[PDB]
């Protein structure tokens, strides 16, 4: 069984890709830039946004993770290719090629400001930034190939997912921050926004372990939460990282939005409810959104 | 005020355009041909495809109906452009040139095959076409720069609209094809599909009142069904087609699909709940699904 990674480069897929070939599937990489850490892993450089990225690509399952993650509005049609088309070229690629399964990196701005924390996957689309509207839009199409081509798709409603290799974040911008000047912390928003933070490694074997399950189910589409079950507030990961550094620096307040947001579209409360996901699979977070947060910190610490 | 119609040119769009020049609006028209209708409409062609499309245009307002219309898997990427990146075009011009509104023209198919008939708009989106997915894309989409940038969006779900000018879908074909050869008549599918056919007359009529209504509430974003109450089967309209011709031809049914459909994704069942629109408006249909076929049938038979 030949499983192609699109993102495998980067941050999700990578630790995606050594995990596969560790259990002995044949993995291909698909990647806009080069990661040579060695292993059985047949590697492509290949850009998503062109229809014809996939020309002699074969697999039959496609873990679809590349994207542009930052959700931070003032460029929505690079999010509108990188997140939209490319998506589409994927699914369109899939279709032609004999691909069975496509496994899509959703994620939980999908819901935007949900009305029920913890989130249940019946919850609507209400996205408030271009990117929740992008992933939504892709979970649309990639389900409707299910239906109609029989390309399987299941959906990860990805929470926030914390570990080595992270370039993007809150925590990776509050390091880099303090890289630059370590006696002033700004801060984006109220400081009152309230996230969960789930560990890569749980995140990785969440992924695989619906994976696997999804594919004994024969519903053409499942959209499920990854996440983990609780959260931590954004003055709260300002600290542990502080600290993590040794360091106290001044906490500066930026205003944003008139409700305290730190950028327009930015969710400001989130916590996914994973019951489907433990229910289905038997899966457990191993950290707590505190501990992901200061096990990160410390990753990163060492890398940057 | 200024009302932008794109698709100006084609079946609901023009009735959209001369309904809203008698009522006193300022009217642009934009579509990819030429319709020299008279009348105030500033007439531009610009192919919505194009980023650049609405260079020099200017509307507090836009009914978005350019699309390309037909359900009938095949070349999904006419759809993509057509119906999805076209959309995206439309609301960054509406972003970026501060008009107030979008009226999208969305669709029954983005229920797909749907738990409740009739269906209520709390249904969630299952479309089963490549066509239902991209409505439903631009539904969330444009939900979402109304969430996000104040350019409030009407959805309008549409069923089956027919009448004057309609050049596609089964009404139209059945038409063109006893034009070929009087005798026989194909028909696609098992012959017991089932939707509603509401009349030009009426869906403009319900598309006009939920605006102005929508413009007073101030929800960011609405989506409303908009379709007769009553279905009448393909085989009925067949009959109906084929009297108003003076026509008795021989019936072929076309098998297709295992469960009897047309073509995949063809929806095989469809009636929309108009309570919603109803209650905010007080509209009501003043045909049956029978009579606008029939009426239809007259109409399109001294047309074509
Ligand atoms: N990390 C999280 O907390 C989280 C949460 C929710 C959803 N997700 C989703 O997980 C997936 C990856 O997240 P990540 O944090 O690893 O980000 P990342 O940036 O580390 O990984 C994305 C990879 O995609 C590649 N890529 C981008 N555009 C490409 C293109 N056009 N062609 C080929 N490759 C391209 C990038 O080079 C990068 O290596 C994305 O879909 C992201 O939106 C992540
Ligand atoms: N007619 C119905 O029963 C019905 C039902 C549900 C939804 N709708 C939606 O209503 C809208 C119009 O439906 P219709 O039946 O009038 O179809 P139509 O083909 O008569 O009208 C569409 C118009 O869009 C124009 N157009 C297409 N691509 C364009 C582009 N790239 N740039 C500029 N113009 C372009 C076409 O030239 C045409 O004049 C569409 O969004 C359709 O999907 C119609
Ligand atoms: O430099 C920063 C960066 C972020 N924040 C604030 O702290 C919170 C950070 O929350 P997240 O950890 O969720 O970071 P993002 O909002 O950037 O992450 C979002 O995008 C991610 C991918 O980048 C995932 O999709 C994830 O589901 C989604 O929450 C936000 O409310 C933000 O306002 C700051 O104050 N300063
Ligand atoms: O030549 C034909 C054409 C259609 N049909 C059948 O009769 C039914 C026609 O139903 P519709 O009137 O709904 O026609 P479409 O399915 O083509 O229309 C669909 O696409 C429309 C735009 O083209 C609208 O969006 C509408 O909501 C949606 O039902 C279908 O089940 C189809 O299988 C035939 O048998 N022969």
């Amino acid at each position: 069984m030949r499983i192609v990674v699109t993102g495998g480069a980067g941050f999700i897929g990578s630790h995606l890709v050594d995990k596969l070939v560790e259990l002995g599937y044949e993995v291909v990489v698909v990647d806009i830039v080069q990661r040579d850490t060695g292993g059985s892993a047949e590697l492509h450089v290949r850009d998503l946004k062109d229809y014809s990225w996939g020309a002699g690509i074969k697999g039959d399952v496609v873990f679809h993770f590349a994207a542009n993650p930052e959700v931070r509005t003032t460029e929505p049609i690079v999010h509108f290719n990188e997140n939209v088309v490319a998506t589409f070229n994927v699914l369109e690629w899939a279709r032609q090629t004999g691909v069975r399964t496509v496994v899509f990196a959703s994620s939980s701005t999908v819901y935007g400001d949900a009305d029920v924390i913890p989130t249940p996957e019946e919850e609507p689309y209400k996205p408030i930034s271009v990117y929740g509207a992008a992933k939504a839009a892709g979970e649309v199409m990639c389900a409707t190939y299910a239906r109609l081509f029989g390309v399987r798709c299941l959906a990860v409603r990805y929470a926030n997912v914390v570990g080595p290799r992270l370039r993007h974040g809150v925590i990776y911008d509050f390091i880099m921050k303090l890289r630059r000047n370590p006696n002033v912390l700004e801060v984006l928003g109220d400081g009152t926004q309230r996230k969960s933070y789930l560990y890569v490694r749980d995140a990785v074997e969440a992924t695989l372990a619906a994976w696997k399950k999804f594919e004994e189910m024969d519903a053409p589409f499942l959209a499920l939460n990854v996440g983990n079950v609780d959260a931590v507030r954004v003055l709260d990961i300002a600290q542990i990282v502080a600290e993590v550094l040794g360091l106290r620096p001044e906490i500066r307040l930026v205003p944003s939005t008139p409700d305290g947001r730190g950028w327009p579209g930015d969710v400001k409360y989130m916590t996914l409810a994973v019951t489907k996901l433990m229910k289905l699979t038997g899966w457990r977070p191993t950290m707590t959104s505190a501990e992901a947060v200061k096990k990160t910190a410390e990753d990163l610490a060492k890398e940057l």
